[PDB]
């Protein structure tokens, strides 16, 4: 997916659907998550890289139907002190279906702490940006 | 829940947890959704069709982690009415403390496309809220 360093495929499940036959709003975040976890695996993925989700902003652009070909890309768009801002793009049949902006927070001892330089450099390398 | 006309209780499932033992970010939206649906049930019979609304946007702030065993309540209320849209605030509490807040934009559909919220639905919302809206 152009503009995104990591992208994954997801198969729409019957279980993902609302009664009218389109993907449920919360399930979109699980699609976005698969991409983010794969991205974290590159920069303790079971511990979500020691990051916790502090905020998620999602715009649902087009409904996702059973059988749709779905891809999800993810990239870092901001690097803070203890936070990381990530953009996730879910497409259905080549069309943008949802955009999610998430704020991830690095924890140490269960409290926010400055992202380690080791993680910052791996992110800069992955994104190819300073 | 003070300030919310509709609230529901949620039981945290083992299935709801991330490996570290706290509730998954996406599951929080399903908690919020239960209250929203219960609310729509108060205004319309077509609740399976989600009151004919589709979620256009959700803004969720995760304030505190929710753990297995936590006593969870979810309150929901309409904070604004648009043309074909409406804004709803969802409050999830865990053991009496604010765990997450969600602001959602719901859009009313007719024939599969946005249409003005009917007066009948608006009147019921205003009645359920019992406050200027
Ligand atoms: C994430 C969490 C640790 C933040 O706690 P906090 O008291 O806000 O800590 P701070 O405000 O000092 O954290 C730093 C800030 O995080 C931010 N942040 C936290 N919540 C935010 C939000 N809702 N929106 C935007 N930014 C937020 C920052 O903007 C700032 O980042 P910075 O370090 O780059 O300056 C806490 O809210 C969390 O425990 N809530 C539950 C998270 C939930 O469990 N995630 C779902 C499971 S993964
Ligand atoms: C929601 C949806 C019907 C909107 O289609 P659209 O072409 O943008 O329709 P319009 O722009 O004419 O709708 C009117 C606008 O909706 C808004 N709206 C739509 N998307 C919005 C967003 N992402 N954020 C804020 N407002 C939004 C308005 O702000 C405005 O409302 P108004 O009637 O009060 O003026 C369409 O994007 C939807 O099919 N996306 C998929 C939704 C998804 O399936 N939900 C998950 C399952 S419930
Ligand atoms: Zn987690
Ligand atoms: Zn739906």
């Amino acid at each position: 997916m152009e503009g995104f360093p990591v992208r994954v495929r997801v198969d729409v499940r019957f279980r993902d659907l609302d009664p009218l036959g389109h993907v449920n709003n919360a399930v979109f975040l699980s699609y976005m998550e698969l991409a983010r976890i794969r991205y974290f695996q590159r920069i303790d993925w079971l511990e979500e890289g020691h990051f916790v989700v502090a905020r998620m902003e999602v715009d649902y652009l087009r409904p996702i139907l059973l059988g749709d070909e779905v891809f999800v890309g993810v990239r870092t768009v901001g690097l803070g002190r203890s936070s990381l801002r990530m953009e996730h793009l879910v497409t259905a049949n080549g069309e943008s279906a949802a955009k999610g902006l998430g704020v991830l927070v690095w924890l140490e001892g269960g409290r926010p702490a400055p992202l380690p330089e080791a993680i910052r450099e791996r992110i800069r390398a992955l994104e190819g940006r300073p």
